[PDB]
């Protein structure tokens, strides 16, 4: 409680490849921990411009920014200021699958985050590729506790140019550095917004509301 303050900054770095084509973004942010909201501009430092849809990369650029009711646990706020990790898997209906894994410490009051992104077998013919992809519909996470760390699926879905929707299932393992109560399985809604680009997305202002509900 005392580590996590009503404004805290966000430091990151990410490093990864799509279809074997290697690149480096780093970010600044800000956010409101129990507001469930966070802001950050993201610069594209190497690999730019990006060949493939910014939208692929934008739920890897933190749950603690989510808000939770009282009657339900937060293994996010409870794990700092150790911090945790994770783990995710993205399969999309076309065969792309994206894995990425994020380290999150805390300095101060500055979430540190190291995320490792890879993507591979994008058809060179489809929304990815060929940067058709609008935005991300309201995404729905189910967490779920199981060998006691804590898991979540999502069937979310990006809306495309032309219309239709590109779907993808999204698989996250959670790991707290240090014990924590495990929370009952519950949702929690993600809004996630490009709010600003430059022309090749070099420089992108990226925003996320999110809060946790279980009835």
């Amino acid at each position: 409680m005392s580590v996590i303050k009503p404004d805290m900054k966000i430091k990151l770095r990410m490093e990864g490849a799509v279809n074997g084509h290697p690149f480096a973004i780093e970010g600044v942010g800000l956010g409101k921990p129990f507001e469930g909201k966070q802001s950050m501009d993201l610069k594209v430092k190497e690999g730019g411009p990006l060949p493939f849809a910014y939208d692929i990369l934008t739920m890897a650029f933190n749950r603690v920014f989510a808000k939770y009711p009282e009657n339900i646990v937060d293994y996010f706020k409870q794990s700092f200021p150790e911090g945790y990790s994770w783990e995710r898997s993205m399969i999309y209906e076309d065969g792309g699958i994206c894995n990425a894994t994020n380290d999150i410490t805390l300095d101060g009051d500055c979430y540190i985050c190291e995320i490792r992104f890879d993507g591979v077998n994008f058809p060179a013919n489809g929304p990815v590729m060929q940067k058709r992809t609008v935005k991300w519909e309201l995404s729905t996470e189910k967490l779920y506790v199981r060998d006691g760390v804590l898991k979540s699926d999502g069937n979310y879905a990006l809306s495309l140019e032309g219309g239709g929707h590109y779907r993808c299932d999204f698989k996250t393992t959670y790991k707290a550095k240090k014990v924590v109560q495990l929370p009952d399985y519950h949702s929690v809604d993600h809004h996630i917004e490009i709010i600003s680009h430059d022309k090749d997305y070099s420089n992108v202002n990226l925003h996320e509301h999110a809060e946790a509900h279980s009835e």
